């Protein structure tokens, strides 16, 4: 996250890292959302390569013991059937990790509350974007989990000409453009959280940002929609 704040420790306890055994050691790649004990949701993308996965539950301090978290195998992964390696922009950024072993919820640990089916927010909605990626665009990770307030720019005007144009379908959610705040490499996967009727819920999955750069002006960042994907999601609960 370029442009964030250090969170506060329990704020966002819905967040996971994805990591991948590099060498002998473990690395941060993306972000998730804990949607069920036993499930995470996250990018299509991040799951992309063929490396060993596991998440981590409750962390704050990506290089420090904070003494709340818990390290899970990813038992199977199943992206979107029509997700495309080479066609990010044709949307289907989605992925859903089934861990090895359920997850104990505490208050570091709670599940991720996802939209309703088909919801839409208004431009300009208030949300905030979550994750350990780059500080600064061709920078370094964060070693704490950082956020940044950014609110959507709807469809119509994420669509239009001057910002993204037809690189973003309405399978997708823009949030950010000021050119100061944004996702940068390393937050994909993870949740923009916004306030509807009093609750945070999950409705981004960070899925892009410009090749120009992470914090470009009105070049928001790029999420995959939650609310295009619930049957999806319930579906491969249900089943799998
Ligand atoms: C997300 O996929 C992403 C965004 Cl949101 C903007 C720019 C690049 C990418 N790429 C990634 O996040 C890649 N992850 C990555 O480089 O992770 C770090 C920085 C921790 C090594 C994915 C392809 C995994
Ligand atoms: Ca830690």
């Amino acid at each position: 996250v370029v442009g964030g704040t250090e969170a506060q420790r329990n704020s966002w306890p819905s967040q996971i890292s994805l990591q991948y055994r590099s060498g002998s050691s473990w690395a941060h790649t993306c972000g998730g959302t804990l949607i069920r004990q036993n499930w995470v949701m996250t990018a299509a993308h991040c799951v992309d390569r063929e490396l060993t996965f596991r998440v981590v539950v409750g962390e704050h301090n990506l290089n420090q013991n904070n003494g709340t978290e818990q390290y899970v195998g990813v038992q199977k992964i199943v992206v979107h059937p029509y997700w495309n390696t080479d066609d990010v922009a044709a949307g289907y950024d989605i992925a859903l990790l089934r861990l090895a072993q359920s997850v104990t919820l505490n208050s570091y640990v709670q599940l991720g509350v996802l939209p309703r089916a088909g919801t839409i927010l208004a431009n300009n909605s208030p949300c905030y974007i979550t994750g350990w990626g780059l500080t600064r665009t061709n920078g370094q990770l964060a070693q704490t989990l950082q956020q940044a307030y950014l609110p959507t720019v709807d469809y119509a005007i994420c669509s239009s000409s001057s910002y993204w144009g037809s690189t973003v379908k309405n399978s997708m959610v823009c949030a950010g453009g000021d050119g100061v705040r944004s996702g940068c490499q390393g937050d994909s996967g993870g949740p923009l959280h916004c306030l509807v009727n009093g609750q945070y819920a999950v409705h981004g999955v960070t899925s892009f940002v410009s090749r120009l750069g992470c914090n470009v002006t009105r070049k928001p960042t790029v999420f995959t929609r939650v609310s295009a994907y619930i049957s999806w999601i319930n579906n491969v609960i249900a089943s799998n």
